[PDB]
């Protein structure tokens, strides 16, 4: 089954745009990489970054995750990230997201060798 390292890069990894261009990315994008397959996933952010900036995070600033795990770690630098959450009107399987843009630092979950992102826990 999918690794947890390749599950983040499906949900969480957009290389391939520099921000989201325009109000419907959530939409699209949500479908594209599977998450509204099954549910609305109800909310989720995109890293507009390589691969390799995003799981150099890793080796950054260890802090505790939402659930307390102890292998969380901020990015020292701002990344360009769209974060989707689902509009009032998103129902099943017309599965509806707002699409935001910003500049922010991320928080991800690092486990194995190589030690890479596994969760995205937030942006801060």
């Amino acid at each position: 089954k999918e690794t947890a390292a390749a599950k983040f890069e499906r949900q969480h990894m957009d290389s391939s745009t520099s921000a989201a261009s325009s109000s419907n990315y959530c939409n699209q994008m949500m479908k594209s990489r599977n998450l509204t397959k099954d549910r609305c996933k109800p909310v989720n952010t995109f890293v507009h970054e390589s691969l390799a900036d995003v799981q150099a995070v890793c080796s950054q600033k260890n802090v505790a995750c939402k659930n307390g795990q102890t292998n969380c770690y901020q990015s020292y630098s701002t990344m360009s990230i769209t974060d989707c959450r689902e509009t009032g009107s998103s129902k099943y399987p017309n599965c509806a997201y707002k699409t935001t843009q910003a500049n922010k630092h991320i928080i991800v979950a690092c486990e194995g060798n190589p030690y890479v992102p596994v969760h995205f826990d937030a942006s801060v």
